[PDB]
C-alpha cells in the first residue's frame, strides 16, 4: 500500500493470535508494543526516547503480520503509549519512505 | 527519492540559510527541532515521547526546505538530540510510506 500522511499512519498487527493497531514510525529503531504475554523467554532491557529511558521486555524471533506481510524480529515488550513498528520490522516488509 | 531504512532516514534541511540534518519521522506528529535562537514570538508546549514529557517553544509559519522541497508549518524547539522532522511538514512535500 501507499500510505499518506495526513493521519497517523496506523495499520493493524497480528501477533501471538492477537490483532492489534500500531504506527508505522520511520523515527523509531526498534518495535514497541503495549505490556502483553508473549510465549518464550525475554531479557530485560531499557529503551529512550523524547522523554527518556523506560524499561521494556525483549523477545526474540516473533513472527508478526504487517498489513499481512510476515516479520520475524525482535520485539519489546512494555509500557509505551502507542504500539509502534520500529525499522527492524519495516525493513523486512519492504517499506520505503518516497516524495 | 525514494529512502530505504536500513539506517535512520536522516536527511539534509534548510532552514534560515543553515544546512542541518534531520530525522524524517512518519511517528512524530509534530516537527522538533534542537534549540537555536529563532526571531518571532512563541508559546511554550509540553510535548510527550516514550519516556515522558519535554518543554518546547513553539514558532509558527517557519519555512524548512527539505531535499529542495519547502514546507511551512509550526515547529517546536527545545533540547531534542536530533531534529525531527514530523507528519505535519512530512504531507507538505508529498511523503508517502509504500510498501
Ligand atoms: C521508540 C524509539 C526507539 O526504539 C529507538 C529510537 C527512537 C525511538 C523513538 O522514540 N523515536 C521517536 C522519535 S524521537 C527520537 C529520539 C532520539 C532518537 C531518534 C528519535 C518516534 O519516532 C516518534 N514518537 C512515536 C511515539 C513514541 C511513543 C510515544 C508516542 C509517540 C511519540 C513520538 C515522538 O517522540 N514525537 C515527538 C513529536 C516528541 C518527536
Amino acid at each position: 500500500p501507499q500510505i499518506t500522511l495526513w493521519q497517523r499512519p496506523l495499520v493493524t498487527i497480528k501477533i501471538g493470535g492477537q490483532l492489534k493497531e500500531a504506527l508505522l514510525d520511520t523515527g523509531a529503531d526498534d518495535t514497541v508494543l503495549e505490556e502483553m504475554s508473549l510465549p518464550g523467554r525475554w531479557k530485560p532491557k531499557m529503551i529512550g526516547g523524547i522523554g527518556g529511558f523506560i524499561k521494556v521486555r525483549q523477545y526474540d524471533q516473533i513472527l508478526i503480520e504487517i498489513c499481512g506481510h510476515k516479520a520475524i524480529g525482535t520485539v519489546l515488550v512494555g509500557p509505551t503509549p502507542v504500539n509502534i513498528i520500529g525499522r527492524n520490522l519495516l525493513t523486512q516488509i519492504g517499506c520505503t519512505l518516497n516524495f
